[PDB]
């Protein structure tokens, strides 16, 4: 029951008020904030706010040193990409890349599959996979109103694609940015090694070799009649008119949309000060003053503010912040040096071995919990590793938090594997057959890119001196 | 126009780029942000979004020492006391509070008006003036339709008690927060001098001679026939019932109201950790777990998280961060100092003239802007001369923050008078005609505040020594 959940573990907090080991009290706060992670008795920011809470009565830290860690550089890049994904929802204009792509590959399940995971794939890169699986799913049950293993096929498609594009840009969902926060925290030597370049390099390629596994695995389970090519078009175009002309509008945000991608790439083809956040912030207070129609007196702007009071995800700008601050308890008790202090033998362990096992636990764990508190969770424990025995933490912190998106069955897992099954026939059992696969599969891409290519970009075969 | 407001002082921009002193750059941000926050061409939270965009260009501060600012302790009081808020709103608890009052004190214009003031007030010193006067007037409507100075008389008071009752608690608006915000950034060896309780003790008072005095202006002007007392208790009675019994939700949420002021006040009656975020942030906690039903499994809670997503006003947690911010690259550039340098000469004007003229000139102020804006923008100055001459900032600090939400005439002032206009007979002459008198009102009494009782509680009349 519910009950019991939040009644018991508090019963111990009475137990560790005195404990005299700091790093006790914080690591019954990390597990604390890990029952209730998995479990959602309590939201998830509401957790998030719970580290302000703790450590002063635990005598870690002040209230303010504590949440002064709840907004940085990480939080407002994340926020700007939030804005602009706004701006592109309120106009329907994914609604218009996806239904021209569709007519564009054609109407044949073999490549209407294709069409779907690509376009959801693509969209995901930049506007928060939940959002454009609710928006593409309903495409999807237009089509199949007008065997039963299709239906099964593309529901899944749309979820799998989501959570795999998400993990190409570094907003892309909150692992990532979760990532970008440890290693600011943590090591914070590395100015900017992890930026949205070095990312996407790394991660982009990997990307379309799990949508083309999946695709193909997809289409070989539930794929192994030109109604339902003559059918699906005539559904498509009275989709696609509906939404009617260019919409003037849509393409100032394009422009807008294009100008963040070349301000965050051209940044990184002396005391810097301008990191990604001015650019997104930038880029989000454009997105106020640009008109949204002719002028012919300056028209109502592409966003007010009522929309993007609305429809943002706030809790996860205070998600990262628990993130942070439980980085920073850890610091200061001294529960890093004991988990480093306590992962000496593993220096006999060869790496890739390392990597390859706890990616594999990351991703069965991530069946249960959501991909952000994985991510909060696990990676200070691999960062506290790697010092110990002579890695590169990347090496461990990159494939892991890659890993932490591979939500592909339970759709518990991930939102968008519920909005997936809400529509019906979805069978849980065939999300696990088809999901487990795909796990071995996202392992397997991950670790051969980082093996390969991911050792050039970050030299990942020396131990740095930004990792003491 | 709107054009102008936004592409004639950004053509300023290229011009302070190299300008070998900082403090000019710093002063062209604060310039830049004050010209946006008067119009609101660009929303708010964007234009307190806006350092972040801006010190990283000017060489001031780079993007983590700006963003950094954004999230205090000020921020999680002023979090949780909305979500206290939420809690109260979804459930119609004031509604019920109200209607309880009004049948209590009588329906007689007389009595009346004293009790829509009073009930606002009240309401408002928790619960977000805007919110407590969209809630109120719609009752005073419905009384209505069933001379033409009663209309005014009643709707310009929802909107004067709101204002008034806000200037008692801490949290209250906007103005307060920034006036804790900055003495934590500017003066941060004032550990705690302006807390709950010291500003409730200094502030209740004065809000009580406040609407004391509003009351006898608006009968004096105004107000200078059973059925208008036997026609609005049959509106009260009937609209009360509607309301149903006493709604067992209503009592646990009041129940956790009560905790919030007593652990507030109590805690204040060797390295303090708990300050009074930690209370705001458990009671918050604690709304999302208490049943709002009886169990006879845990029944649906108080507050889920899309009622606190929809409802609460996040860009006034990003407005603070930008005022905190502002201070931030005022202390590293050098214009602080220059302004105490440019403020000597005021070591013979005395004190008491400087508090009156201040605080007269602020109330005029806010009647264009907004009232969070006003403090942001003035208390840096205040305080820079207070340093100079040999003052007690506070002296100079808390009439300017209790004057910045005296917006008693031009709608535009505050969200309340909007939306008391919005309703009809309110033409804003009369809003003028009986503004400038309560301003008037207002500053004598903030004088009277500070020059006898707010001397004691934080020693007024001596130099200290955080104040270097
Ligand atoms: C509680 C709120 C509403 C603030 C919230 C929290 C977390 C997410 C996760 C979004 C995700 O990153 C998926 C994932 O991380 O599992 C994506 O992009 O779909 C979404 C919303
Ligand atoms: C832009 C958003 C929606 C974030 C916003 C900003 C500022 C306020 C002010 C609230 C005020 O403090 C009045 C006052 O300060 O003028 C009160 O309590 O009514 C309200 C909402
Ligand atoms: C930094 O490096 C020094 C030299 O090894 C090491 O002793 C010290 O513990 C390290 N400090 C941190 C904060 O990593
Ligand atoms: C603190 O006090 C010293 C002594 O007067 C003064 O010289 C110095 O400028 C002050 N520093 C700050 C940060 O106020
Ligand atoms: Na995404
Ligand atoms: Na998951
Ligand atoms: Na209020
Ligand atoms: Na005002």
């Amino acid at each position: 029951s519910f009950v019991i959940l939040f009644v018991t573990p508090l019963l111990l907090l009475p137990l560790v008020i005195l404990m005299p080991a700091k790093f006790v009290r914080c690591a019954y706060v990390i597990i604390l904030m890990a029952i209730y992670w998995c479990t959602e008795v309590i939201p998830l920011a509401v957790t998030s706010l719970m580290p302000v809470l703790l450590f002063p009565l635990f005598q870690i830290l002040d209230s303010r040193q504590v949440c002064v860690q709840y907004m940085k550089d990480t939080n407002m890049l994340f926020l700007g990409g939030l804005i602009v994904a706004v701006a592109v929802e309120r106009w329907n204009l994914h609604k218009r890349i996806a239904l021209r792509t569709l007519l564009w590959v054609g109407a044949k399940p073999a490549r209407l599959m294709l069409g779907f995971m690509g376009v959801t794939a693509l969209l995901s890169m930049w506007i928060s996979n939940t959002a454009t699986t609710a928006m593409m799913v309903p495409i999807v049950e237009a089509i199949l109103q007008q065997r039963k293993r299709l239906c099964k096929a593309m529901t899944l498609c749309i979820c799998y694609a989501a959570s795999i594009g998400g993990t190409a840009t570094l907003t892309g969902t909150g692992p990532n940015v979760v990532l970008l926060g440890q290693m600011n925290e943590l090591f914070p030597d590395s100015k900017d090694l992890v930026n949205f370049a070095s990312w996407f390099a790394f991660a982009f390629p990997n990307m379309l070799v799990m949508l083309l596994f999946a695709w193909l695995w997809l289409q070989f389970v539930y794929m192994r009649s030109k109604k339902n090519e003559k059918a699906a078009l005539k559904v498509l175009q009275e989709e696609y008119r509906k939404l009617g002309p260019l919409s003037f509008a849509e393409i100032n945000v394009l422009i807008c949309f294009f100008l963040l991608v070349i301000l965050w790439f051209s940044r990184d083809p002396e005391t810097k000060y301008v990191s990604d956040a001015t650019v997104a912030i930038f880029v989000a207070t454009l997105l106020f003053i640009v008109p949204s129609q002719k002028p012919k007196f300056y028209p109502p702007p592409l966003l007010d503010w009522k929309v993007t009071q609305e429809k943002v995800p706030w809790g996860i700008v205070l998600l990262l912040g628990g993130g942070f601050a439980l980085a920073k308890g850890s610091e200061a008790s001294g529960l890093s040096v004991w988990m480093g202090k306590q992962m000496e033998p593993l220096h006999a362990v060869p790496p890739a071995a390392i990597t390859l096992i706890l990616s594999l636990l990351v991703a069965v764990f991530t069946e249960c919990t959501s991909n952000v508190a994985t991510t909060t969770l696990f990676l200070p424990i691999f960062a506290s590793m790697s010092r110990s025995i002579g890695l590169n933490p990347l090496y461990i912190m990159l494939p892991c938090t890659l890993s932490a998106s591979f939500a592909f069955m339970l759709p518990v897992a991930t939102p968008p594997n519920a909005i997936v099954f809400t529509y019906g026939h979805l069978k849980v059992a065939d999300m696990v057959k088809t999901g487990v696969i795909m796990n071995i599969i996202g392992v397997f891409c991950v670790f051969l890119a980082v093996n390969t290519w991911g050792r050039a970009i970050f030299d990942l075969d020396h131990f740095p001196d930004w990792a003491n």
